[PDB]
């Protein structure tokens, strides 16, 4: 059944996106190893050269047919082979996660830059030569496992560290705050953003009444709403967003000192987002774009890398800010508390089976290790309850830690027994302590500088038993205002556009008005611009609302913008090349090698599949058609010279350019490809963000790569409004 | 928290789409009832004027906060109010259906046109004035419960009939055959179409290697693949598709006579599908399009209506065709066996809670009633095992019939006891029979003409215990060819396009080639047109493969086409009206009056939200912006006159028309709106499919509504290649 030439099989070496069929990671990259990947070997199952069997090991002779009385007769109950095969199929599904149901995962490793023993006894942070295997799952939040990747939403960034002293799960998002203050409200907020209960619409979207109804009645939400309405809400890929733990946690060192910490992930590839029209159209054209992007970067060797960083605050400075450190709706500005680099995480192999490794992974922020501890952040405090509880249904019982991807790689022993799906066969004569019949093994371990038992930091607690929000949490507008003022002008316009779009889908007009009132508490310019888009007029009262105070003297912080401080990086990005039937082969040599030299991938597109032949007879393999792989999926578009008449009349080829133009992407036109300038209305003397020359040689590719480094051509935003695209 | 004017709350009368927020069915249409809807009253839970409580009935004072030791202190374990609330949240999800996970449902009623008691003793078909409540779920097949509606896929059409003599579930699809012959292969086929197991891509799409690998190796699949690749695979609405039971079943009359029968649903709104570009973009712009359209049609009074129809074959004619009646890859052409009309089904109320009624509903083709019976169809035979089995995990146990949506409205009594979540409290002293202690109640009932026990038709069985496919099943090409030749030239082109598009995404080129080889065994013109798009050249041998035989002398059957015989019905369709800031109210009057007379809905669109005022002071609320509700979501576009300069250079307004044009929709341009003819290159003297006049009037509306009756403008196809849209 395989073809003789063995081309059914992907090469076991790094290859760029689209070159080879994708594969299970252990087959694609058998030589990429780590302690966790190695320890999964006992459950990995081959196939080649094995007989097909039942689950009981009985070889199957005919897997095409049910047993029946007569070849046209009824199927017999004694067909155990049929019923086993159908039984397992009938029971394949398990409940999806209540939130972050949609997510894409990979294996990798972490290493600290230096020992952090002065501030934390955490073993995984003790030695730069200690490597910790990780498993990372990125996700959206609202939509089901089957929803689209490039929605507007918060993203989840969850890291499972398999340390020598326990599993540590760092379960964060791509924004430094959350929507709400106390975990008791999580079911209200989530129910409000999720599909509405009567009809289960809309999937993967905040643009509906219930969401904006809740936000309008709960101003503590406005901060994370600002983030989600910005281009933060539509990242280019999981490799180009930030990660944050949100909560203040504690580090505890061997001398018992507690230091407050907020965790950060910095993307080594830089920050980059889509624009809204492109993100939405991409949910239709490739609802798996981020999942795909991740898997292929790893197959290509473009491993996603992230730097772990810590904002660190002395215990004595707990009360030194305008906001409460325990309030998860407040960020800590980096101008006030810098991020200190701690180490590097590299994601470098895909899983083998998505269901087994990704769908069944269980992350929980209560999974800490000696050297870390909690705080009283009332959102974190409730999360600690939820993540253990939900697994009892999602993964079928209390033995979810024995599902292979979840297993510690370090020793685990205790007196816990039984439960559904129990794999470990305990030989301990004792199932209780204290016992004498096994000399009290396994034994408690006192806390200590290394390898000691967990002891909680002895924080003083003092108060009455109350259901009460701290008055210090009662401020809602200054952080939103701070984020707003830190954005570039084009970022601010995209925020205005995000609010305007979402609220336009709110059927009850009074809800729109109520959100607009809330915006007028943040910044009059924002509020007016959204109001104009909604045909709403601010009242004189709303026009006169005093802006909220700066945050400890800050009127902006540029670390809050995606783009204010360029951190571009082109490796792993992709360029569409629009071919014609007589391509100038010199243009193409110059184009492909320049891209290759910077780790930029290329996709050769035409009006059909198969091949075309260049001017000098080079045979050019076609990756996809113009309609099949639209500009949505690339970072820039290059048109080499040749017989342009071949495609000049192709509506798809023209539309390819107009869509890429509208979404602010670098375009380069060589030789007669400048005839396309008329489609995108480009002036004779040229325009910034359009590379043009007689040929693809000299500075042509360097100028294109310079545009790609800056991600998008923001200066084009005034010009795109005329284009009907 | 509600506004002053009561306008938080939807009018409880029929209203057009967008006029009111959508609502739970019993609040929207409280006067719409049937025996099943009434019987759900014991579990309906209101809310107005009630106190907020725990599930144990304890009133909550503060639903905003966890219990903590001091207002910035840790959350306490004794907070049972938080933990019940979070526990319930943490366990909301249940396993989605293995297949048909994505779906949308409604209540309604069925009734036969005349008594069928000469051919069946089934009670629900016995009396033209006896009404049977139904609950219908429409679905896709491949994607998850959060995947998009307007994918290319087969659709499911499952009807639960709550009869006086038992639940009958008629569990069909929107094409008259399935992909495979024997149930034993179902996990192989479904796994091949589903997302691939390494990376869980792609969602909701057949366009990937594993699917086309299976197809190319299993030519029995080609017939349903033809239907999937045609515009059947992308219906406009669940109201405008056909439904079929696929299998041959039996009708058994009071005298014991068996008649073989295939079941049909005929949509009274006519057959109508999208075009591919539109359908794929619509998965991004509104992934809930079909769910929404169905809910809104019901809210508006455009109740979906279907005619049940039977193809009837006497028992002595079982072998008289050149295909096997028991082969679910073969259709019975209506030219050979006509569909007899049987009754009418009306869907007239939406559910109250999607999860409780739609997600928990359980349909199963084994749920038959006396007067129906099965056949030896080897696909149907294995389905009977799977639907009972799968419910055990999906719905948590064997008491799934006690979940309120699934409960029979007729009596049910037996000796079965216990099981998880047992609701029924049995008083019977006996739990076994035979018993004396309850005088053997409840008792067996002998079979008879009405109110009788179920007895299987005593079919003769003769053969050895074999796992063997019937030789009569081993023909794969003649039904694909019949379907091909029965399609109009534009439908054939769209089929070619669908194959070409899917296969272009297959990475392994030998798989494309093998599928083209298969096409060459169906029809050369089809094989060559697919080959050309793939840059593949047919071999001499392939050009010489003899066409498969006609199906019992048939060279075409026009009933297999969506469009060859007009049957268009505009009621419930929708028109976009592109507003300007000085709308000519005389045009608007004439438009809305003619639309209203045919039950066609309108949406008023503009370049922002809020209101515009017409030339006569009429205040017009704006339903959506041009960008926010694209032409994808309407059936036609009208541009009234007025201040055209307002929108004449708006890129979104121009693009709206270019998109609707590309997708073959009727466009009407009044007065100066005729200037837009420029963006779409219409001849001065006009074009069939573009309605133009000095004003919108009687004749102008007529022309537009005639075009809408014909669904799309197929004659414009040659012209859409040039437009860059
Ligand atoms: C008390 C309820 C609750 C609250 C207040 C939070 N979550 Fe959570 N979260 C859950 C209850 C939960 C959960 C129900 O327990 C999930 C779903 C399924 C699972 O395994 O854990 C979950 C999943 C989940 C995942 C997916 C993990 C994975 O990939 O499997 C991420 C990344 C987060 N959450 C992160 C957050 C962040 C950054 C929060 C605010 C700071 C947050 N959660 C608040
Ligand atoms: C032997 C396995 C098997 C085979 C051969 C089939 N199916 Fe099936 N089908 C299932 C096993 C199944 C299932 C696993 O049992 C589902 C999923 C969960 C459930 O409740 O039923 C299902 C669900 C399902 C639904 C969704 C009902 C709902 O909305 O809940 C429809 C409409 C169909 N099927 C129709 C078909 C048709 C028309 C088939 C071929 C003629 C077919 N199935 C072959």
């Amino acid at each position: 059944l395989a073809p003789e030439d063995g081309s059914h099989r992907p090469a076991a070496e790094p290859t760029p996106p689209g070159a080879q069929p994708t594969a299970p990671g252990s087959l694609k990259a058998p030589d990429t190893r780590n302690e966790k990947l190695n320890s999964l070997e006992d459950v990995r199952k081959g196939s080649e050269n094995y007989a097909l069997t039942t689950n009981q090991g009985v070889r199957i002779a005919d897997d095409q047919n049910s047993l029946r009385a007569g070849s046209r007769g009824p199927t017999l109950l004694e067909d155990f082979i049929l019923r086993e095969k159908i039984t397992h199929f009938d029971h394949e599904r398990i409940p999806e996660r209540i939130v972050h149901a949609r997510g894409s995962a990979a294996h990798g490793y972490f290493q600290p830059y230096k020992s952090l023993s002065d501030i934390t006894k955490a073993d995984f942070l003790s030695d730069p030569n200690k490597i910790t295997p990780v498993f990372v799952r990125f996700s959206t939040v609202q939509g089901g496992a089957g929803s689209a990747d490039t929605v507007r939403d918060i993203r989840g960034f969850a890291t499972k560290f398999y340390t020598e002293e326990g599993i540590f799960d760092l379960v964060g998002n791509n924004t430094p705050i959350f929507f709400i203050q106390d975990a008791h409200k999580f079911p209200d907020f989530v129910h409000a953003v999720k599909p509405e209960p009567h009809w289960a619409i809309p999937q993967g979207q905040s643009a509906h009444d219930t969401f904006w109804d809740y936000v309008s009645l709960q101003p503590e939400t406005l901060h994370n709403v600002m983030w989600a309405m910005s281009d933060r809400g539509i990242p280019r890929s999981y490799r180009t967003m930030e990660g944050f733990g949100i909560h203040t946690f504690r580090l505890i060192n061997a001398e018992g000192k507690a230091t407050f910490v907020r965790f950060h992930w910095k993307p080594l590839a830089g920050k980059a987002s889509l624009v809204w029209d492109e993100a939405q159209k991409l949910t239709g054209r490739d609802p798996d774009f981020h999942r795909r992007e991740l898997w292929e970067a790893i197959e290509a060797g473009d491993f996603p890398e992230y730097e772990l960083g810590f904002q660190l605050i002395p215990e004595e400075d707990e009360f030194k800010f305008d906001f409460d450190l325990l309030d998860p709706t407040k960020l800590i500005p980096e101008e006030l508390v810098p991020v200190q680099r701690v180490g590097k995480m590299v994601l470098n192999r895909n899983p083998d089976n998505f269901f087994a490794e990704n769908e069944q992974a269980a992350f929980h922020p209560g999974h800490i290790v000696p050297g870390l501890d909690f705080t009283n952040d009332p959102l974190l405090q409730g999360r600690l309850f939820s993540y253990t509880d939900t697994q009892i249904s999602r993964l079928g019982g209390p033995n979810f830690h024995e599902i292979p991807i979840n297993r510690p790689t370090c020793p685990y022993h205790n007196f816990q027994r039984d439960g559904m799906h129990r794999m470990g066969i305990d030989t301990n004569p004792a199932n209780y302590e204290p016992n004498s019949i096994n000399d009290n093994w396994p034994r408690e371990t006192p806390p200590g500088p290394k390898r000691g038992g967990f002891e909680s930091y002895q924080e003083r607690v003092e108060g009455n038993k109350v259901r009460e929000r701290s008055p210090s949490f009662g401020e809602y507008y200054s952080h939103p205002r701070l984020f707003w003022l830190s954005q570039t002008p084009f970022e601010q316009r995209h925020i205005v556009d995000g609010f305007s779009f979402d609220l336009s889908k709110v059927v009850r007009p009074y809800i729109r008005e109520r959100v607009v009132d809330q915006l007028a508490h943040i910044d009059l310019t924002l509020a007016q611009a959204v109001a104009k888009n909604l045909g709403i007029e601010l009242t004189d009262d709303q026009l006169n609302i005093t802006p909220p105070p700066d945050v400890n003297g800050l009127k902006k912080d540029p670390s809050l913008s995606l783009y204010a401080i360029p951190d571009g990086d082109v490796k792993g990005r992709v360029v569409a090349i629009l071919l014609n039937d007589e391509v100038r082969s010199a243009d193409l040599l110059a184009i492909l090698k320049a891209l290759k030299a910077k780790g930029v991938h290329a996709k050769l597109l035409y009006s059909r599949m198969g091949e075309v032949t260049a001017d000098d007879g080079t045979v050019l393999p076609i990756a996809a058609t113009f309609a099949g792989a639209p500009s949505l999926t690339v970072d820039a578009v290059i048109v080499p010279c040749g017989n342009i008449a071949d495609i000049a009349d192709n509506g798809d080829a023209n539309y390819y350019l107009m869509e890429a133009y509208k979404h602010l992407k670098p375009i380069a036109l060589a030789g007669d490809a400048r005839k396309f300038k008329a489609t995108i209305k480009i002036a004779d003397q040229g325009e910034e963000g359009i590379v043009e020359a007689d040929s693809a040689d000299g500075s042509f590719m360097d100028e294109l790569l310079t545009l790609m480094a800056a991600h998008r051509v923001w200066s084009r935003i005034p010009k795109i409004d005329k284009i009907p695209a």
